[PDB]
């Protein structure tokens, strides 16, 4: 309460940083911390990388036990923008989990935000069209403007939508 998930995630990582190697945390508490970090990233105002989380040694505690394999594979599918893997898990894990069901549209938007931002970064594209973005997000061209506008609200990039032309121009973006 009176927090954001990116902030909770950061405090959660910082707690590992402040602890001595003789950690009070256990394997069981690490499984819960790995889970909580990941749910926080899945709902994160500021997580865009995800790749560091997906390989942080904290996660060894769940992947080696298949403890939260569904959550891990969901955050993996976001990390690579793999809509088919994401959709196959979303088709089950949203329905079974009330927090994720409340955030169903946040999950499906975060993959879309991230897929575009990665594309713009790695392919070094600086002008795009609503068509290409719609292929990369599965939103219709008539709605995709609002998704990419929200990325600028999140402060991830410096760009301008050119919706009258069905276009976008980016000029800076956070590294993937």
């Amino acid at each position: 309460f009176k927090n954001d998930f990116n902030s909770f995630y950061y405090t959660s990582l910082l707690y590992l940083s402040t602890l001595e190697p003789s950690t009070s945390i256990t394997l069981a508490e690490r499984q819960q911390l790995a889970y909580d970090l990941s749910i926080s990233a899945l709902l994160g105002d500021k997580i865009y990388n995800f790749g560091e989380l997906l390989h942080h040694p904290i996660m060894e505690t769940i992947v080696n036990d298949s403890n939260y394999d569904w959550l891990f594979q969901l955050l993996n599918a976001l990390t690579v923008g793999d809509f088919d893997k994401f959709d196959s898990l979303i088709k089950v894990q949203i329905s079974k989990i009330p927090i994720l069901a409340q955030h169903e549209s946040f999950l499906r938007q975060k993959i879309c935000l991230m897929t575009l931002i990665e594309t713009v970064f790695v392919k070094n594209i600086r002008m795009l069209s609503f068509e290409d973005i719609s292929k990369a997000t599965h939103l219709p061209k008539d709605n995709v403007e609002h998704l990419v506008m929200r990325a600028i609200s999140l402060g991830l990039l410096k760009g301008s939508i050119d919706q009258v032309n069905e276009l976008v121009t980016i000029s800076w973006v956070q590294p993937r």
